[PDB]
Formats: C-alpha cells, sequence, structure tokens
C-alpha cells in the first residue's frame, strides 16, 4: 500500500508568497506550504 494524496498546496513557491507574504513563504517539498 502506497497511498499519495499529498497534493501540492504549492507548484510554485511564490504561492507561499501569497499565502504566507512574499518573503515568508515557503514550499515544504513542494507538498504542503510552511509560513516563516
Amino acid at each position: 500500500n502506497a497511498p499519495e494524496f499529498t497534493q501540492s498546496v504549492c507548484e510554485r513557491n511564490s504561492d507561499c508568497d501569497h499565502f504566507c507574504g512574499e518573503g515568508f513563504g515557503h514550499c515544504i517539498r513542494g507538498m504542503y506550504c510552511a509560513c516563516m
């Protein structure tokens, strides 16, 4: 069993620059996002 449903919330780190703000956005593995 190998499931993967962890959809990329950000395709680009710059999506996180919209979510957390530019310079505060970090895409973790291109899976989920974390803010500075």
